[PDB]
């Protein structure tokens, strides 16, 4: 149970470079130095921006014992925690960054086979969080990490204790109701982010007014690379009836169907010039960075 969350000493890790921030904390590239060893292992460290108390920290250690409990290839597991005056969370390092920045930076080189596979993988991790009765509350392309280009993982889960209005389902904005189906709404918006190559949803619409335009029946438009088959699925994620939104287990299957013939469903200029890596190149990544089961 508590055998998955390691409590760390200040003296056995070091923060070396600022990699990004969030809403409750800044993320650093770090180094883990085990006691009595001469190795320095790269980690990812999240320092909480607001300073907590000694009892605030029993609350943290309760979601930190759960966050360290996720055992899923497409969800990032909390590994360790360091209980300072600003609690520091230790996790595995992803040098490729988040999927949001990656798609902006590689948009001219991303084919349909990658994108559809990511959506399969994202929904697999989220279906796991549903299987684990864990509602994420902040699924977005920025909180999806890229282990290798062929393998993504979801991160930043544990923020109810601690607002991305443009990703939240209508009932969250109106009533603060967060369920697995409102994570489906967040998922459909994340798929939009991928399919538009990192565009900002509702760009120029103030967040204070989005709950209104949603109630009038307005949604995000069809991404130019998307066929209607893909967009209808996204549209089904944004239904005002939460129960009518698709389930993650169904989002997995359908996007699996689309990944077996990717060029029918996403029309990208030059899509014939970019394919998945040969089994040679897939094994090369996996032996070097990505040895887990799937
Ligand atoms: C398990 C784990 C690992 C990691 C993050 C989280 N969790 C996590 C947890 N909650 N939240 C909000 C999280 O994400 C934080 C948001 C940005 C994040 C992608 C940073 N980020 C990174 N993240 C992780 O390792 N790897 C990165 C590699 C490259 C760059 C870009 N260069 C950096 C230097 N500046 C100049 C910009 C250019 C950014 C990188």
């Amino acid at each position: 149970n508590q055998a998955l969350l390691r409590i760390l000493k200040e003296t056995e890790f070091k923060k070396i470079k600022v990699l990004g921030s969030g809403a409750f904390g800044t993320v650093y590239k770090g180094l883990w130095i085990p006691e009595g060893e001469k190795v320095k292992i790269p980690v990812a460290i999240k320092e909480l921006r607001e300073a907590t108390s000694p009892k605030a920290n029993k609350e943290i250690l309760d979601e930190a014992y759960v966050m360290a409990s996720v055992d899923n290839p497409h969800v990032c597991r909390l590994l360790g925690i360091c209980l300072t005056s600003t609690v520091q969370l230790i996790m595995q390092l992803m040098p490729f960054g988040c999927l949001l920045d990656y798609v902006r930076e590689h948009k001219d080189n991303i084919g349909s086979q990658y994108l559809l596979n990511w959506c399969v993988q994202i929904a697999k991790g989220m279906n796991y969080l549903e299987d684990r009765r864990l509602v994420h509350r902040d699924l977005a392309a920025r909180n999806v990490l890229v282990k290798t280009p062929q393998h993504v993982k979801i991160t930043d889960f544990g923020l109810a204790k601690l607002v991305p209005i443009k990703w939240m389902a209508l009932e969250s904005i109106l009533h603060r109701i967060y369920t697995h189906q409102s994570d489906v709404w967040s998922y459909g918006v994340t798929v939009w982010e991928l399919m538009t190559f990192g565009s900002k949803p509702y760009d120029g619409i103030p967040a204070s007014e989005i709950s209104s335009i949603l109630e009038k029946g307005e949604r995000l438009p069809q991404p130019p690379i998307c066929t209607i088959d893909v967009y209808m699925i996204m549209r089904k994620c944004w239904m005002i009836d939460a129960d009518s939104r698709p389930k993650f287990r169904e989002l997995i299957i359908e996007f699996s169907k689309m990944a077996r013939d990717p060029q029918r469903y996403l029309v990208i200029q030059g899509d014939e010039r970019m394919h998945l890596p040969s089994p040679t190149d897939s094994n090369f990544y996996r032996a070097l960075m990505d040895e887990e089961d799937m």
